[PDB]
């Protein structure tokens, strides 16, 4: 394909509720979009990133800003492109996974479109609906969490991951479990917020029957992770440090992980993801979609992804209402504790152009 | 997309010169083709068995027999088939992979076709040519190879590799090198036909700069592999025990291997081809691709899959008439050391209806 | 110590000769300084980005961004302000390291000035000059790679690193051998450019005795170099990959790296630098001080920083001159193959006001 | 600074309460004191050695007797001294390391005093204040042991510390337990009084949640301490072992500690203290201050080392009054479980010259 140009656009969502993390709480997701535009028609993308640089080093204006004036431009230079080709073409800048993630997301979309096929397909998919978890916030109290993952359990999510930190760790894992009994699928989620010296705290988690905990240490912290799991029983599960396949090699051959979240736009594409999906089967390391709130653009790219074979444990990859009184697309609606893979070709949703229009703070042409 | 059926047939062509390894020597190439017959269009497979279990335990006759009485029905039976999802359909039947491979070699060229899509597309082709090397076969004296090989730096390719065994191991090397010089791309394969009792034979090679021995020892033996990269400084690379992306990882984790040597129809296909690539890159572990004599529709596929990025030695794919007179499709010819990748959809080539009647053996239709 | 405010200035400095690396060709050195106003005085720190992320992630307007959004503002926030504080200050952003840095290094001039102290004395000098050796570009030629280098060599340069690159390795290397002979102090530097498969091409360079080959591969392939370290002969220095004191452990412990090259913009300042140099001594691993091109600001904090006790191997502060016809501050100037380590307060050396107005491009008031 | 000379005086302060550890009972605490004597004013060292070659092979008359000798006389010897180059002017002298510390923090209390900058930021602190635990020693019944520890925990100590030996182990620490619950910070220190043969008895601390065991074998036994911590599950703690930051990396690297207790002296100085903190810190493993008895100018110093960032576990460093009736400096008072980091130059502590001369014993000019 040619690449014409590129919108990108800025999109505000009110979120039903706020999302409380180890790094602060939001109430409303802002986010970029990108629309390319090739000759024979058009593909959306969806960059993962957020206002301000707390859960990695990208954000939205940084992404935007090296979309506008590297990224894009090295890709309209060049003369037939494909989702493939957009990896070389952009290899010699440093970084910005996720802004060159969206911006492969978009090319794919469109040059799926094109050959009539889906993004399951394209991917590798061998089932039509997957199971869905839920992440569910630091709360104020804990009678609080209860009534929330109690909600959540009877809308029918298969599983509960519950996010922690210094303070809100241990008690809320009791008391989830002396409340829904020892059956529930449950883990955990730091995002960084421990170092090694807490090892003793965490293994307090020991007793409980976690699936995983996820990333309780910093990014860069491979070893550390490693040297955790000889301390705690409770599985380690990497993000943040997941930045390609060859980290998740890496970490793997360490000791570091035992179960990989996959957030596509963290390791710079669903062709990426794919990879990494890839070399943790290749090692006996199950994996499990991750989410990032994203609309239902990048929602349906997620779920399509997470249909692959070796996504054996349910994402976060939640129905549209879970975050979004009223989604960009079509929502994802949960249904059996499951989502259903897209079938149309591409992503197989598009924006519906007055919900867009509603939520859309600025946009750009770059051609 | 839902099979109709497949017709399979065994083909019979006779190669330009015999070509001897340490399992033997051929001089006719026999194989398996399958052609997925689907409503919308049809798909063409290539199976890279032989004749008899010499390579491997696989063979022409036992591909044929499980294709029909046990993958090919699976796969009728199933309502939509799309080419990933053949896997988990054949899962219950235990290894027959090259037999599995050609099937879904069959049914994913059917269905790029129905999506006027490329295997070079779809396998993430980031290059629109390749560079080839030869495989030299075991001759009976050092002139000839010296003529044969020769011949082949003449027309163009960019690596030589030599079959070996014992008594054809370190004299071809040095002969190979004495004549033609330090800046040959060269290395050796033994198909299997050593020990590690032999360790000391294959470290007389160390002096000559071979980029790699090919599976000096058994298929099964790994970790002997990697006891024998601890005794030569010769890079060790992987054919017949890579049987998986599985494998690939294992060994290369267990120290035995290098360097792999890739062929889709030995892993189960040219998906799971891709994932062993995937796999090695994601170790530093670079890939070629490997050769089974193909026709010109496996050979299509595997330009195809040669031209993805961690494919960073010049594989085994040899332009068509290195093999054969003349080849069932359209054939590769080598421009400038290379071979371009092929554009249309699907394999980009299909058989020229005349030419391959001219070789069929045998014809059997399995479905409706 | 409270901080009032900081001044961010774009300056553009015209290079003497163009200078090549793996990642492209530099003739004008663009770069971001920062003004630190505290009630105590002021201070100066630069940041060594580039114009666009080639050779990291970070580059110029994305540290702009970054320190006024969020790293100036923390600053101004906090009720103490002191160089060590900074870091924890601003832990809660991501990465963006060479920017921290710059405004860690402002901040401490500040604060160094005020207490009439050294950057010298703070770090923990122990000499008063040190060996400097020169980093010499990727050239056209052989013959002219030769009249380069022995025009350094006669001004008294006490080591050569040749830029390196895939059709550029071996050949140089050969020809500076065979031309200035085996007593040359030699190394080599690939900016990332290799692969492990490279190895047979590496280890070509063993006859030569290189001291060093600084980061052939990757900057997140740590286990890589440890495999490239047991198939070459030359012993492995990392440049990109040590991003932090921890990342420098990690990768001894691995076996990844046998000599450090410290570059404080790197790691996120001075004080991470000197944490860097302590542990690499504890292990035995010797330093030496990396460039940046930068001004007489940057230089002279890298000048104090390379007398401490394990920077014993010459590094890459080159005099003014090397770089730039006119420096900003009072130029340094190689006597006897020795830069002088600066004995003033704080950096030592201040930029001339009218010096510095002639290359200003833009300069803005973050209060 | 050119130093002058030194003043040396030997000081006997008698304990509040006799203080007994496993290699004896401790009633008066007897120690060395440095007066560095500069032209532009003075700096107060202190040397931890005891009387007797009892914890090291260090002792009050060893140190004084190098100090005069040998340590003195080659830092007068010198030009020009600044306290990073007291190390490189003593490297000639093998060990003494606790007489070197004492020095090099005379040297240093002046250098800071003469720039107006604290101990605490020369070293790095973070904080204003930090949590102090105590040390009880041996007793002769298990009541006496309770008594002791409940008075400790009503003043508003944050931490337990038991000083163990074979024959008091487990029923002090099981009769603690008992008598104060789960919930207090409890530890225990051997100072080298078992061997691995007693593996079995240490093991029988398993149940009862220490933080640590401190120094259970001799000081030149790492490789014992990392197969004792394969046989039991309390961590290890490193006291005496810990000589240098390369002790520490090399203790580190053989599994033999997970955490390290700190003290200046026994490392040669503050400036080596810091290196260990920051090696420490680079491989994940939490650091604490240790306590020698000191008066008022070694507590003041190792409070401001204490409020570093990786001391993440309470300290030894307990009110002057926990030790001694009358301070020779102003007292270090105990606050909401909390001492204040000093905030003067240089130690921002000096003795009180009639309380002074009230503890000394004798005084020698060295000139
Ligand atoms: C669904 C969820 O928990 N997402 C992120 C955290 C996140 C929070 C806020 C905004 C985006 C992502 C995670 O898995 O770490
Ligand atoms: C081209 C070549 O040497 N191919 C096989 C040998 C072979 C020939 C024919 C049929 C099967 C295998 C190998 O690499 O082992
Ligand atoms: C002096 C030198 O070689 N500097 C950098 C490369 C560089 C060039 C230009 C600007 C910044 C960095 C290095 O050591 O990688
Ligand atoms: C406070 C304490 O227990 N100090 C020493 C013991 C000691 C006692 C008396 C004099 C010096 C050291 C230790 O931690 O080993
Ligand atoms: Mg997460
Ligand atoms: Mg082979
Ligand atoms: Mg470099
Ligand atoms: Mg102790």
């Amino acid at each position: 394909m040619k690449l014409s140009g590129v919108e990108l656009r800025r999109v505000q969502m009110p979120l039903v509720a706020p999302f409380r993390t180890s790094f602060g709480t939001q109430s409303v997701r802002e986010l970029l979009l990108l629309r390319a535009v090739t000759p024979a028609g058009e593909g959306w993308g969806e960059c993962v990133t957020m206002a301000g640089p707390l859960y990695s080093s990208e954000y939205n204006d940084g992404a935007e800003h090296v979309l506008r004036h590297y990224l894009i431009p090295a890709l309209l230079a060049a003369e037939d492109i494909t989702a493939a080709k957009v990896t070389p073409l952009l290899a010699k800048f440093k970084g910005h996974r996720m802004a060159k993630g969206a911006l492969e997301m978009a090319v794919l979309d469109a040059e799926l479109r094109a050959h009539e096929r889906s993004f399951a397909a394209e991917l590798g998919s061998v089932r039509d609906s997957v199971p869905c978890g839920v992440s569910v916030g630091i709360m104020d109290t804990i009678p609080q969490l209860l009534d929330v993952v109690g909600g959540y359990l009877d809308e029918g999510y298969v599983r509960i991951k519950l996010k922690i930190e210094p303070g809100w760790d241990v008690e809320p894992v009791r008391a989830v479990r002396e409340r829904f009994g020892d059956d529930v699928l449950l883990q955990v989620d730091a995002n960084t917020a421990y170092t090694l010296g807490d090892a003793p705290q965490l293994a307090r988690l020991d007793p409980f029957g976690l699936l995983l905990i996820e990333q309780p240490l910093e990014e860069e912290d491979v070893l550390g992770h490693a040297e955790l799991a000889r301390r705690i029983q409770t599985p380690i599960c990497l993000d943040e440090s997941i930045v390609s396949a060859r980290a998740a090699a890496d970490a793997i051959k360490l000791g570091a992980v035992q179960i990989v979240n996959i957030k596509p736009g963290r390791v710079g594409g669903y062709l990426e993801a794919r990879r990494v999906h890839d070399v943790c089967a290749a090692h006996g390391i199950p994996v499990w979609c991750g989410d990032m709130i994203e609309t239902g653009l990048g929602r349906a790219a997620n779920v399509a992804l997470a249909s692959l074979p070796n996504f054996t444990l349910p994402g976060d990859t939640s129905a549209s209402d879970r975050y979004y009184k009223t989604d960009i697309t079509e929502p994802f609606v949960l249904s059996g504790g499951h989502l259903p893979v897209p079938t149309g070709p591409g992503l197989g949703v598009a924006p519906i152009p007055e919900l867009l229009d509603e939520v859309t703070t600025a946009k750009v042409w770059i051609g």
